[PDB]
This record gives structure tokens, C-alpha cells and sequence, in this order.
């Protein structure tokens, strides 16, 4: 095992807590990205959930100048996910003719963004109009807030539709389900990462869920940070799972709409812990469910199950899917 992970997150966050102090250990997560430059001394935040961009620094030293810099560079980021290393102070972010971003916002003059000549005038804009300066209480921080647009959520989504469209058809998994899993676990960031390492859009981990997917499909082995970090790889793995879910681990479970709660809320809990909410055999865990009404059986998982994770995790996928159902 290369835990060897788990090692340098925490010389990571270490390095984070050292420069910014324990109350400012800002990390990527699922719906967030962030990225340290400039030796831990500059971060961007992109708060996926919020559709906002915080850009900061703490350097005594110009701070404008390399606010800037980061400005332009995450505005053009062309999204290759699987080569960006958010647990690393080193510039992995290459400019790109087509930026991730492009279309998620736009410059005080409601133009989107995709040359580093507007990027440029827009962050000289920001740093003359809407710097801000915060202090820890010991030390002092400038930054720059960017609002998203208001439909960011949908610009998003779209790059991954296609995807979507054919993983559904080849797994048989319903389109909504897919985007409403996707939306609940990273809002469609391609660089979501978890505290226990799920990985991607869908937020797969590669021991449990990445490795069944692999050997059921004749497949040897376990797939790599690359490969979950790989839009197309990531949504085929995680809708594989969705079906494994499904098909094999909850087969038992008979009514289709009662099949899904289990399957929305197995996705994050495991089927193994579904199951252990109706009784430790698997046998009859599937009938007591074959004995109440798909109600019953999303209240009795909303409620009764030991995760807190899990039992918000299916009202939250259930609330999304009912309004990417709808064609
Ligand atoms: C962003 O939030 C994170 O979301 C993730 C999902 O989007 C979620 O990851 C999921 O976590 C659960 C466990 O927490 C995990 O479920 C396990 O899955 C494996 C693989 O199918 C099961 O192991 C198999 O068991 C069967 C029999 O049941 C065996 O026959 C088979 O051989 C086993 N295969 C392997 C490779 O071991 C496992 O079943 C156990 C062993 C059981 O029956 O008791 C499941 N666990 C449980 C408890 O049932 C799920 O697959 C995993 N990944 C995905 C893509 O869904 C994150 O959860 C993390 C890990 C967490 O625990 O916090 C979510 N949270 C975070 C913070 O990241």
C-alpha cells in the first residue's frame, strides 16, 4: 500500500497549517477546489457548490502581483485533472486555449473568458475595485471573491452529458440517476477529492468500488488516481457500479423503486450496510424491504440507518434526480 499518501496530505496540510495558521487549513475537497502556488504563499478556491472563485495570499511581500498571477492562471486553467496535483505547492496549471472555466463566469463586462488579454484587464479590474484584506487575528490576508454565473451548475454539467448519455445506455442506468449521484458528490468537479480518497466526479475509491468494477468485467487489478481522474473513465466506473449495485449486490430487492433507495444509498454506505438495516442476513434484510412500501423503505433508510452520511446522502440524490428526471 503506498499510504505513502495518506503521509504527505499530512505533511500537506502541515505545510498549510505552519504558513496560514490552524484556522485557515484550506483543502481541497469534493465541491472544492484548491490550489497552493507560490510556496504555499498564494491559494485558489473554486467553491463549486457556491459558484464562487476566492483567490488569496498571505505573502507580506506584493501581494497584488501575484494575486494576479494566479487570477489569469486559474481563469485559462485547461481542466486536465489527472495531471494537476492538488496536495502539491508546485504550478501544475497550464493555460489553455479552451479554459475550464470558460462560461462558468464572465468579467465585470459580462464577457466570458478565454484570452489572457481579458483575463489580464479583468484581474487589474478586481485588484483595483475588489480587493479585500482579512487577518487570522496575527497575520495579514488579501484576496479577490469572483462570483460564478448564476446557471454555473448547468454550464458544467453539459461537458459531461455526452458521457452520460453513453454510460447510460451501456449499463442500463437511468441518466438522471447518474447526473443526480454526480451533482450530490462533487457538483461536477473533475477534481474532487475526498478525505477517504474517493476520487472524481462520481467520487470513486479505487480498493472498493474501482476493484469490483475491474474484476467484474475480466479486468485485473486496481485503477489509478489517472484513471478515476479521467472524466470518461470516472462516470463509466462509477454508472459499472451503479449497475453492480443494482443487478448483483441488490438484486434481491424486487420493487425498482425501492431497488434505488437501496442502490442511491449503497453507492455511499456500501450494499453490505444497507442490508445490516433490515437484519445482519442477507436473506430476509431483502424481504423485510419486500415487505414495505418504497415510502416505508425511504423512510426507514432516511432514518434508520447508522451513517448520518448516508441517511442525508439519499434524500439529497433522490432531490436531485427528481429534477434531472423530468424531460
Ligand atoms: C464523497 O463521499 C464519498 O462517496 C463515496 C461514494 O460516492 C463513498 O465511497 C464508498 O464507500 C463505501 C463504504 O464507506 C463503499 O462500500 C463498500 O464497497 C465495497 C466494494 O463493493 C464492498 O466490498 C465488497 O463486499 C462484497 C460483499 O458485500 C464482497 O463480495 C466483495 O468482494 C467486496 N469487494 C472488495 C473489493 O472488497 C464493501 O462491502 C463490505 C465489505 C461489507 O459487505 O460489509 C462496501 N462497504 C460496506 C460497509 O458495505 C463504496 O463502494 C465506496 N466507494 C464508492 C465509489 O461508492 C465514500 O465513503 C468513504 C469510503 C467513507 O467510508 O467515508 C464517501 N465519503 C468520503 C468521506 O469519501
Amino acid at each position: 500500500d503506498t499510504n505513502g499518501f495518506d503521509i504527505l496530505m499530512g505533511q500537506f496540510a502541515h505545510n498549510i497549517e505552519n504558513i496560514w495558521g490552524f484556522k485557515e487549513v484550506v483543502i481541497a475537497g469534493p465541491k472544492d477546489y484548491v490550489k497552493y502556488t507560490d510556496q504555499y504563499q498564494t491559494r485558489s478556491h473554486i467553491n463549486f457548490d457556491d459558484g464562487t472563485i476566492t483567490i488569496e495570499t498571505i505573502a507580506g511581500t506584493e501581494p497584488a502581483a501575484h494575486l494576479r498571477r494566479a487570477i489569469i492562471k486559474t481563469l485559462l486553467m485547461g481542466d486536465d485533472p489527472s495531471s494537476v496535483d492538488l496536495y502539491s505547492d508546485v504550478d501544475d496549471i497550464t493555460i489553455s486555449k479552451e479554459p475550464f472555466l470558460y462560461g462558468q463566469v464572465v468579467d465585470n463586462t459580462g464577457q466570458p473568458i478565454r484570452w489572457e488579454g481579458r483575463a489580464s484587464n479583468f484581474a487589474d479590474y478586481l485588484l483595483k475595485n475588489r480587493l479585500k484584506s482579512r487577518s487570522n487575528g496575527l497575520r495579514i490576508i488579501y484576496s479577490v471573491t469572483i462570483n460564478m454565473v448564476p446557471n454555473h451548475l448547468d454550464k458544467r454539467a453539459h461537458k459531461y452529458l455526452g458521457m452520460v448519455r453513453q454510460a447510460s445506455r451501456k449499463y442500463g442506468v437511468d441518466e438522471s440517476l447518474i447526473l443526480a449521484i454526480m451533482q450530490t458528490q462533487s457538483s461536477f468537479n473533475p477534481y474532487a477529492v475526498s478525505r477517504s480518497d474517493a476520487l472524481g466526479l462520481m467520487q470513486v475509491v479505487q480498493h472498493t468500488a474501482g476493484k469490483d468494477v475491474f474484476r467484474s468485467q475480466g479486468k485485473s487489478g486496481t485503477p489509478s488516481r489517472s484513471f478515476l481522474f479521467d472524466p470518461a473513465s470516472n462516470i463509466d466506473t462509477g454508472t459499472a457500479y451503479l449497475a453492480m449495485l443494482n443487478n448483483v449486490y441488490l438484486g434481491g430487492i424486487d420493487n425498482p423503486t425501492s431497488r434505488r433507495y437501496a442502490v442511491i444509498t449503497a453507492y455511499n454506505g456500501g450494499a453490505g450496510s444497507v442490508l445490516r438495516v433490515f437484519s445482519n442476513d442477507k436473506i430476509q434484510a431483502a424481504n423485510i424491504i419486500n415487505t414495505m412500501t418504497p415510502g416505508d423503505v425511504y423512510q426507514t433508510l432516511t432514518t434508520r440507518h447508522p451513517s448520518a452520511e448516508s441517511r442525508r446522502y439519499l434524500y439529497k440524490v433522490n432531490t436531485a434526480q427528481k429534477s434531472y428526471r423530468r424531460r
